[PDB]
């Protein structure tokens, strides 16, 4: 029996393929708009959304055309991750590029922080899904993910915080709203990964990725508008 929920995360997708597509849209044909010396932080931008994009198109063929449950198949995990792998430097970047060898050791530490997170998640899914349940190893993973997360946010909120001071107030306050998103808005994947971890189930599953769907589009083009406001209105 054809069923509901799949034809609703069906369409989702493709919101999220369009909202993504339209973010990458604005944020190129805006570029030109900016001081030579801030269209990195629009390009940056679209290339996050892009990358989304790309994965939204591509779960069209997870869930399939058919509305049933058991047809669900493909593999979405991975095609999550290796968005999630390339697009969360590419945000986390945007801090040290609204500040300016002096941004460098903290991109740094943010970079290797973030990839321990994401490839943390990766192994510990993949243990899940493998057996179908609960795994130690899921659980352990996760731990040490959140572990480089809570790095993460301890650096914006010291590190990024303090150097926003030296930075003109609508950079400045740019990068303190930004910070939340990392705090916040961040803070539903790994929310999501812990009913998978307790949880098991098809239509769970369905319900965290329409979920993810509304981050993503609050994380990549929400975070990216955020930026982009700032360095067009210190363009004048
Ligand atoms: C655009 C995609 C975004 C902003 C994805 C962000 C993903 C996370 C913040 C992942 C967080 C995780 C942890 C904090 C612990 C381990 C499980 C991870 C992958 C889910
Ligand atoms: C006038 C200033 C010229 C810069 C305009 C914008 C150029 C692009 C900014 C950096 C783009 C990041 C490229 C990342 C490639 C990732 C491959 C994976
Ligand atoms: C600049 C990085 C570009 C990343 C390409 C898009 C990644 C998301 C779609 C992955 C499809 C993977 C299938 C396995
Ligand atoms: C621009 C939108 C492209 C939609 C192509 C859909 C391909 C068939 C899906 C099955
Ligand atoms: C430098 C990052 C290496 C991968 C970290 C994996 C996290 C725990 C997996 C077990
Ligand atoms: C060159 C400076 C490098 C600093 C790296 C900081 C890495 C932070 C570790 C992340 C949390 C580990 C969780 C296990
Ligand atoms: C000013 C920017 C604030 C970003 C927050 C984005 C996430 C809001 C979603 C509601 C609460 C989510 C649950 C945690
Ligand atoms: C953040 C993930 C929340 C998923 C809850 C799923 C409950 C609906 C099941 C039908
Ligand atoms: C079957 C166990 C019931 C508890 C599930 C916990 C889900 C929320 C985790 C946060």
């Amino acid at each position: 029996e054809v069923n509901l929920l799949v034809l609703a995360t069906q369409y989702m997708f493709w919101v999220g393929f369009v909202g993504m597509a339209a973010g990458t849209l604005y944020f190129l044909v805006e570029r030109n708009s900016l001081a030579p010396e801030y269209r990195s932080t629009a390009t940056v931008a679209a290339l996050v959304t892009f990358v989304a994009a790309i994965h939204y198109y591509f779960m069209k063929d997870a869930v399939g055309t058919s509305g049933l449950l058991s047809e669900i198949d493909g593999f979405p995990t991975e095609i999550r991750y290796i968005d999630w792998l390339v697009t969360t430097p590419l945000l986390l970047v945007k801090f040290p590029l609204l500040l300016g060898r002096l941004g460098r050791p903290l991109l740094t530490k943010l970079v290797i922080a973030d990839v321990i997170m994401i490839v943390g998640g990766y192994i510990g899914e993949s243990s899940i899904n493998i057996a179908g349940g609960f795994t130690q190893l899921g659980l352990w993973s996760y731990l040490i993910g959140c572990f480089a997360w809570i790095y993460i946010i301890y650096l914006l909120f010291t590190n990024v915080t303090k150097a926003a001071e030296n930075k003109p107030a609508p950079i400045r306050d740019a990068l303190l709203k930004m910070r939340l998103f990392i705090l916040i808005g961040w803070a539903i994947y790994p929310i999501g990964y812990a009913v998978t971890l307790f949880a098991p189930g098809v239509e769970i599953q369905l319900v965290r990725e329409l979920i993810y769907n509304f981050a993503d589009l609050t994380n990549k083009v929400g975070f990216g508008l955020i930026a982009f406001f700032a360095v067009k209105t210190m363009s004048s």
